[PDB]
């Protein structure tokens, strides 16, 4: 298939009010420091601080080239499963599906972790 596919239809705009309604979460994206995938933790963490700076996103280990993402510090979607390519809306949508106070989408793990070749 092709990499593209919905692109980005939202415009830019100033920072409105200083407000964190999505508190009561604490994200936590799981990825191999030793290699270099800060640019992607780092290009977020400057977005997610101005618009959640209630919330409290650390950094932890993976293993080797990793991104395991932990919304509440348990895996709850894989990078290294899709191939990638993620959603500004599904970075942000994570506090806003846990801390609703409902069961979010789980892992059965019935299968191995998907490799590439």
């Amino acid at each position: 298939g092709s990499m593209s596919g919905e692109p980005g239809q939202t415009s830019v705009a100033p920072p409105p009010e200083e407000v964190e309604p999505g508190s009561g979460v604490r994200i936590v994206v799981e990825y191999c420091e030793p290699c270099g995938f800060e640019a992607t933790y780092l290009e977020l963490a400057s977005a997610v601080k101005e618009q959640y700076p209630g919330i409290e996103i650390e950094s932890r280990l993976g293993g080797t080239g990793a991104f395991e993402i932990e919304i509440n510090g348990q895996l709850v979607f894989s990078k290294l499963e899709n191939g990638g390519f993620p959603y500004e809306k599904d970075l942000i949508e994570a506090i806003r599906r846990a801390s609703n106070g409902e069961t979010l989408e789980k892992i059965t793990n019935s299968r191995p972790p998907c490799v590439i070749l």
